[PDB]
Parts: structure tokens; sequence; C-alpha cells
DNA sequence: AATGTGGCGCAATCCT
DNA sequence: TAGGATTGCGCCACAT
DNA sequence: AATGTGGCGCAATCCT
DNA sequence: TAGGATTGCGCCACAT
């Protein structure tokens, strides 16, 4: 019975559900995109600590290897 | 008129449309949840690197000593 | 000449650009065989995709009986 | 003793295991890229075989929808 | 011990 | 020439 | 049972 | 105008 007071109801509630549903896929999902934003800063963090560890390390062996 | 049958392709148009930009973003959705996964595994490879990088300096600086 | 300022400050750059060579290669490689992980997971899903629309075919048809 | 006769043949079956270690790993990375190539295709085709499917699902319930 | 791997350095070359 | 990107050869530390 | 999710359809709009 | 891409609203099947 599509056109009872109890269907009309019922639809309100699951209508109230989906978009309580939808903005929390949503907000996961800026959550989500911040969160690379985040990881890649930090990830070019260590890639510049790497390579200047590498570097360093580098020029020390270069010193032994030269004895 | 929904029995014109520009309507009805139109419909049916759409419908495929709709169908492949909800596909779309889903898509990106996954992806860009892939890439924390990425960016979460890489970063700890690259922690470990430099863990073990100053392990080989203070090893050749010990030599020193 | 191995003492040549010259020389090591050609070392040094050299050594900066092999392992940056070789950084980038190891990542397409790793890069590749995640592909190959995605791409499975992918077509295990859109399999299954296959599967659900055919049966929702056949759930649909069988009203006509 | 690094001019020892050892050391020589020492380094020999080393440099001989580094070739064959990296033919190996080459040979994989070769194999790994063909595989994407393959997954690819058959990507290919079943996402031509959903929207297929897709769309015939979509005009048959439209038709019940219908009546 | 002996072979298998992973990271580098050197130097010739290729590339811009 | 200058200078970065590749790559064959091979040393070494460490893993299996 | 009641709410939470995922997939669609419609139709207004935006975009090319 | 034609026609594909988005997106607010909401129906429904199914999951939890």
């Amino acid at each position: 019975d599509k056109h009872s007071d109890e269907y009309k109801i019922r639809r309100e509630r699951n209508n109230i559900a989906v978009r309580k549903s939808r903005d929390k896929a949503k907000m996961r999902n800026l959550e989500t995109q911040h969160k690379v934003l985040e990881l890649t800063a930090e990830n070019e963090r260590l890639q510049k600590k790497v390579e200047q560890l590498s570097r360093e390390l580098s020029t020390l062996r270069n010193l032994f290897k030269q004895l």
C-alpha cells in the first residue's frame, strides 16, 4: 500500500537514514583526502631525510676508503 | 510525455550517464583510500631506512674511537 | 687524478645520481607489482558484479513465468 | 688478503651469483609487466560485460515499471 | 660453509 | 664543456 | 522490527 | 538544440 499513512512515515524514516548514511560516507571521504595530504607531507619530509643521510654516509665512506 | 520515444531514449541515455558518473566517483574514493594505505606503508619503509642509515653512520664513526 | 677536487665532486655528484636512478627503478618495479594486485582484486570485483547482475536478470525474468 | 688466490675465486663465485640473482629479478619484473597487460585486457573485457548487463537490466526494469 | 640478495661505487656513455 | 641519467662490472655486508 | 547501506531512477542543471 | 555529466530527492532491496 504505497498511499498508506504508515508507508509515508516508513519512507520518511528511511529517507532520513539515507541522508545520514551518505553524509557520514562523504565525511569519511573528506577525512581520507586530508590524510593523504598529511601523509604526503610526511613522505616528502622522510624522503629529504633519507637523501641527506645517504649523502652523509656516502661522504664518510669515501673518506675511510681514501686511507 | 512519458510515452514519447524521445523521453524513453532520454531516460535510457541518462541512466547510463548517471551510473557511469557514480562508478567514477566510487572509483576515485577507493583510490584515495588506497593512497592512504600506500603512503602509510611507504613512510614506514622510509622511516626504517632512516634508522638503518643512522646505524651505518654510527658504526663507521665508532672506528674513530 | 683521484686527488683532483674536480674528480671528487664528480664522484660525489654521480653517486647521488646513481642512487636516485636506482631508487626510481625500484619504485617502478614495485608499482608494477602493485598494479597486478590492484587489477587482480578489481577483476575479481567486476566478476562478482557480473554474477550479481545476472541473478537480478534471472529474478526479473522469472516474473514472466 | 685481497690479492690472495682464494680471494679472487671467492669473488668470482659471488660475481656469478650476483648476475644470476639479478637476471632472475629482471625476469620476474618482465613477467610482472606482462601480467599487467593480461589483467588489463581482462579488466576491459569485464568492464564491457558489466556495462552490457547493466543496460540489459535497466531496460528490463523499465519495462516492468511501465505496467 | 656456500650461494642468494640488496646497496653501492666506478667509469664509460647517453642524454639535455 | 657542464652535468644529470643509465648501466655493465664488481666489492661487500648480510640473508638464507 | 528499526536503522544503516548501496544501487538506481528521475529531473533539474551544468557543461561542451 | 543535442547530448553527456552532476547531483538533490527519494524508492527499494538487503545488511546489520
